[PDB]
């Protein structure tokens, strides 16, 4: 799709959309964070479910989703379990990971889910098709918190997500140099101009990669993450400062 419309939001045109991550270890924490987040300005709420420390209970997770909706009933909601090996707080079985995403989809509470590409092709393609049958969008994702792959590897990774039916391919990579930031910006622009028929989200993390979080309108990332009080990955800046920069670039 040229653009992904979610609620009142067009992803893939105009200024990149601003995502913040909500991180709560229990239901009381999730409630407090949701009430604090609704006094910040952003386009999409990501719920980082891997920070929730009663992950074994599917209904506990759904109860926490309902509290987020009690506080922010309408905001586009992205449900993300991030595995430890890709930057997250814990590891679950493949079966439970698919059960949590199926429950999220079935709840009617969530607009998008995050699926990690390296979960495995048959499992990812099934959850994509399930999401789509329930009018839920899929951000398919991959993360490297240690290094930056070649531009060719990043393009082919994003293309494989597209091939598996991802609405919005996403990749986050860690620069070890400033040249690595250019590699990520080059891959991004190759997707937007040539290899993608849908929006992509991309970022080079850490301080060196901050420009990648600001320059989406230029090089073709459709969304960008900011911090309300606490970053969910290195390089996220204050969401008001992020908004300031996006508006200056949009307006020249
Ligand atoms: O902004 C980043 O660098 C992230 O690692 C944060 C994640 O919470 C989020 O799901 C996006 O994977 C990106």
């Amino acid at each position: 799709m040229k653009t992904v419309t979610v609620k009142n939001l067009i992803i893939g045109e105009g200024m990149p959309k601003i995502i913040v991550s909500l991180m709560g270890r229990d239901i009381n924490s999730v409630k407090a964070e949701a009430l604090a987040y609704r006094e910040a300005t952003f386009d999409i709420l990501e719920w980082r479910v891997d920070h929730f420390m009663d992950i074994a209970s599917t209904q506990s997770v759904l109860t926490a989703a309902r509290v987020i909706r009690d506080a922010m009933p309408d905001i586009p909601l992205l449900f993300t379990f991030r595995s430890a090996k890709e930057g997250g707080e814990q590891t679950i079985t493949t079966q439970h990971y698919l059960t949590l995403n199926r429950a999220a989809i079935d709840s009617g509470l969530v607009d998008m889910i995050d699926l990690e590409l390296f979960t495995g092709d048959a499992d990812v393609k099934a959850t994509v098709d399930y999401a789509h049958a329930h009018n839920v969008y899929v951000v398919m994702s991959n993360h490297d918190f240690h290094q930056t792959p070649s531009a060719e590897e990043m393009v082919l990774r994003l293309r494989k997500m597209q091939a598996l039916g991802a609405d919005i391919p996403k990749i986050a990579v860690m620069p070890q140099s400033k040249h690595d930031v250019l590699t990520l910006l080059t891959a991004t622009l190759e997707m937007q101009q040539h290899y993608a028929d849908r929006p992509v989200i991309t970022m080079s993390m850490a301080k060196e990669g901050v420009i990648s979080r600001l320059a989406g309108e230029v090089f073709g990332s459709a969304a960008t993450f900011g911090a309300v009080k606490q970053a969910s990955a290195p390089g996220q800046i204050a969401v008001n400062d992020l908004r300031s920069v996006l508006m200056i670039l949009h307006n020249a």
